[PDB]
């Protein structure tokens, strides 16, 4: 590398550096995917129920059933479109930034623009299920879907609120009550034991454990999981709780708002939807779709690059009774 | 080097000529390009007269 | 919304710094008359060796 005109340096490395990209929601495979053809989809809900009987006389009238119910809902789906060029400028007369005198070529600066292309689709992918999670869906400045779940199916939305400053009453005695009761009175079908998850920020997390009930709770003898010696998960970012047979999460991304956290329960059957639509070519156009698309061309009179990327996708939630807003007090 | 996108850096030629007949059959271009520069390095060593008449 | 207009992607950033080095030298020197008729400390009699004080 070359130093002031008449003396030279050593180059030594190269330094490179990029902010986290999250995947907590996509390991816990909670959402069902869909290839559909078209850009509207059907769901079909089927409720039914008895009633009470009351005492007649003997002989005299009868009582009779009432009937069943329905209902039909219809809905559409967003796209999400990413462009870009590239000009003969930006490697005329630049210095690769790599090696001391290499030129730059187009095929790096094409697989730094796939690069950020798949992570800016991997976080708008990502940014979609915490939307759907909330009950409601992910498309900005598109009202033409905005589709409000609560509001679509009917529902409200239950708090569960917690204080943690009342350090003589112990928050999961707030928490058992009023979200898995609500959680067994409305899981529709007929089951049992079902599992419990929270999410939650890091304030709240952070809060909960240094709450002396449970520091109280394993301090006297050694059981399992040794909260005040060890590390909750190990050494991974992401650290893991569980008490009371309740599963606690820790979100690093900060998509859920400090102090807040959701509580839902697993197994429940098409609780979470994914759908994906075709794109808009002739080669796709009324054929099954894909997770994504990518293309590239290049100018066949040497002087333009450009490459292209888009998708179509629609996060829904079937059942948005079954999410509790906690909400702490500090 | 010339001003197009696959020789940005790469080298540089006396001239430059390129031919592109249209893909659908109804115009054809024909296109040259060169860039240089002649130097004299010592200025010192030419001598310009001028007279009457 | 579908058929109407796209969008496009951000640029990138570079940096670069430069440093300089230090210089640390070291040195000593033995004569004659350090080891001529002087003894080997710790032994009884053995005579003074050059390589002794070398190493």
């Amino acid at each position: 590398m070359q130093n002031g005109d008449f003396q030279i340096l050593d180059y030594t490395g190269l330094i490179s550096t990029m902010p986290r990209v999250d995947t907590l929601l996509q390991s816990m495979n909670l959402f069902t995917e869909h290839f559909g053809r078209t850009t509207v989809a059907r769901i079909e809900r089927l409720d039914d129920g008895a009633g009470d009987i009351k005492a007649v006389q003997r002989g005299g009238v009868r009582q009779h059933l009432a009937n069943d119910r329905k209902k039909i809902v219809n809905l559409n789906i967003p796209f999400f479109p990413l462009d870009r060029s590239i000009d003969r400028a930006d490697i005329q007369n630049f210095r690769e930034f790599g090696t001391e005198n290499a030129p730059a070529t187009v095929d790096a600066e094409v697989q730094r623009h796939m690069a950020r292309i798949r992570r800016s689709h991997a976080i708008l992918k990502s940014k979609a299920m915490y939307a759907a999670l909330k009950g409601t869906s992910w498309s900005p400045d598109d009202p033409v879907s905005d589709y409000n779940y609560y509001d679509v199916w009917g529902a409200t939305q239950t708090t569960a609120d917690v204080d943690f400053t009342k350090l003589g009453v112990d928050p999961i005695e707030v928490l058992e009550a009023e979200a898995r009761a609500h959680i067994i009175d409305w899981a529709g079908d007929n089951g049992d034991n079902y599992e419990i998850v929270v999410l939650a920020s890091r304030q709240w997390f952070s809060a909960l454990i240094a709450h002396p009930q449970v520091t109280g709770a394993y301090s006297q003898y050694p059981s399992t999981q040794e909260i005040l010696r060890r590390r909750l998960g190990g050494n991974a970012n992401n650290r893991i709780f569980e008490h009371k047979n309740i599963l606690f999460i820790e979100d690093i991304s900060g998509n859920i708002p400090a102090g807040e956290a959701y509580i839902f329960p697993r197994g429940i059957s098409r609780m979470f939807e994914i759908y994906y639509a075709p794109s808009d070519t002739l080669r796709d156009a009324n054929q099954a779709a894909q997770e994504l698309y990518v293309f590239f061309k290049e100018s066949n009179y040497l002087r333009e690059a450009k490459i292209e990327s888009e998708t179509s996708f629609l996060t829904v939630n079937n059942r948005p009774e079954l999410v509790v807003k906690s909400t702490g007090k500090f």
